[PDB]
């Protein structure tokens, strides 16, 4: 309930994704690596990137050892590949354990490293069954509970408006959340996979059929900004959102997130933006709740510029940075569970907050999974 030592331990900046402090081989070599739950392998810049400050000096560390096998890893707006390998690793502001974990040496990139980050790897926090080559690549936090004492969770608290938030490995600390946790349980054990069983703008329903909202999955993204949508899905919340704003008038282009708009210096008019609800499936049978976002989660700032933060996915629901900053989110991998809390340090105006409300009356929650 209280990990004061691990609080605070993520940085980055808006857009580039959040950051922990990991320390690879020995000696201890620092990197910042991004805290990913989209993805389950743990990779570290291994050769002299230009964008990169830090990097794997692999020649240096005595508790190196090669696992002489390749890992080519393909992805929709990128790629990476390396070299697979093991090495001692510890976290300066975690649990006080070191563990002995796969790490992939990225040896060849494209679209990869960001020009300005301040990271030089991912952590892959999901599970091995998407784990590049094979499910038998065991992920660093499957390393981590087999090895110790740290119980099978994690929290995250990414606070966005540079940026901050708190890692707490195996455990919750209840500083960072008001009021009470309501779990989803996770559907499948790949991506952190959850079930959206009723959406609404400002409380007005969509009315599609629940299984559009999860078409063709619906998973918790770290390594994500953006809340993405299925495009059917998309072009409902996107009718909806321009109808309750029609008080103010924007370019077609905007919510296409081509374009960006302006209000003179704070004086932003965040009370004519509707709220975003998305049910997901409770822990009970016919029982579910509801996490409410502001648009001070969706409308991500660029005379104030913004820009629509809510976009159309082919590859399913993403409940990316614009979900996850407004809520701590606990990852109770032991109880194949999903705990969502309002965040201590979300942005909110004085007349709304983020929310998490139930419990709700849900019939046919199995039939909004897709197969
Ligand atoms: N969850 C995800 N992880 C990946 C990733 C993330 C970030 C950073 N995330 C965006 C930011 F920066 F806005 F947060 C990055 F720069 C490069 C990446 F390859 C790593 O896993 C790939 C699958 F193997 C898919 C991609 C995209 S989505
Ligand atoms: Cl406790
Ligand atoms: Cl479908
Ligand atoms: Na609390
Ligand atoms: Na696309």
């Amino acid at each position: 309930g209280s990990f004061v030592e691990m609080v605070d331990n993520l940085r980055g900046k808006s857009g580039q994704g959040y950051y922990v402090e990991m320390t690879v081989g020995s000696p201890p070599q620092t990197l910042n690596i991004l805290v990913d739950t989209g993805s389950s392998n743990f990779a570290v810049g291994a050769a002299p990137h230009p964008f990169l400050h830090r990097y794997y000096q692999r020649q240096l560390s005595s508790t190196y050892r090669d696992l002489r096998k390749g890992v080519y890893v393909p992805y929709t707006q990128g790629k990476w590949e390396g070299e697979l390998g093991t090495d001692l690793v510890s976290i300066p502001h975690g649990p006080n354990v070191t563990v002995r974990a796969n790490i992939a040496a990225i040896t060849e990139s494209d679209k990869f490293f960001i020009n300005g980050s301040n990271w030089e790897g991912i952590l892959g926090l999901a599970y091995a069954e998407i784990a590049r080559p094979d499910d038998s690549l065991e992920p660093f936090f499957d390393s981590l509970v087999k090895q110790t004492h740290v119980p099978n969770l994690f929290s995250l608290q990414l606070c966005g408006a540079s940026v901050g938030g708190s890692m707490i490995i195996g455990g919750i600390d209840h500083s960072l959340y008001t009021g009470s946790l309501w779990y989803t349980p996770i559907r499948r054990e790949w991506y952190y996979e959850v079930i959206i069983v009723r959406v609404e703008i400002n409380g007005q329903d969509l009315k599609m059929d629940c299984k559009e909202y999860n078409y063709d999955k619906s998973i918790v993204d770290s390594g994500t900004t953006n809340l993405r949508l299925p495009k059917k899905v998309f072009e409902a919340a996107v009718k909806s959102i321009k109808a309750a704003s029609s008080t103010e008038k924007f370019p077609d282009g905007f919510w296409l997130g081509e374009q960006l708009v302006c209000w003179q210096a704070g004086t932003t008019p965040w009370n004519i933006f509707p709220v975003i609800s998305l049910y997901l499936m409770g822990e009970v049978t016919n029982q579910s709740f509801r996490i409410t976002i502001l648009p001070q989660q969706y409308l991500r700032p660029v005379d104030d510029c913004y820009k629509f933060a809510i976009s159309q996915s082919s590859t399913g629901t993403v409940m990316g940075a614009v979900i996850m900053e407004g809520f701590y989110v606990v990852f109770d991998r032991a109880r194949k569970r999903i705990g969502f809390a309002v965040s201590a340090c979300h942005v909110h105006d004085e007349f709304r907050t983020a929310a998490v409300e139930g419990p709700f009356v849900t019939l046919d929650m199995e039939d909004c999974g897709y197969n």
